[PDB]
């Protein structure tokens, strides 16, 4: 139908404005920490500490798959990645410090984003 076109084409608009905001937020990640998920083979035990895993090519993946139906739904993942990280390494570490300056600087990306989102439809 024209309905499902335009809908499509809605959800192509939205995986392009998404792609761009994640882009902003990893470039937010210089030291590249959150680009890939944890490792199974260097950290076994991670999933007996942390029930759903996140990270940068994961959401990627989702994302160029049109997996993402709006906005609410990438801040989620996005919000994994960091609360992940501050739940299982300690304050004092360089995987946490690294957390708390993405999701600070990231606040800023996501704030436009949820106006551009609310003002284009």
């Amino acid at each position: 139908s024209m309905e499902q076109v335009a809908m499509e084409l809605r959800l192509t608009e939205l995986t392009r404005l998404l792609r761009s905001v994640l882009d902003q937020l990893q470039d937010k990640d210089p030291a590249r920490i959150f680009a890939q998920p944890v490792s199974l083979k260097e950290v076994p035990d991670y999933l007996d500490h942390i029930k759903h895993p996140m990270d940068f090519a994961t959401m990627r993946k989702r994302l160029e798959a049109q997996g993402y139906k709006n906005l609410h739904e990438f801040e989620e993942d996005f919000d994994l990645i960091i609360d992940n990280c501050m739940k299982y390494n300690a304050r004092d570490t360089v995987f946490y410090r690294a957390a708390v300056r993405l999701r600070d600087q990231g606040g800023v990306v996501l704030r436009q984003a949820r106006r551009e989102v609310d003002s284009i439809g």
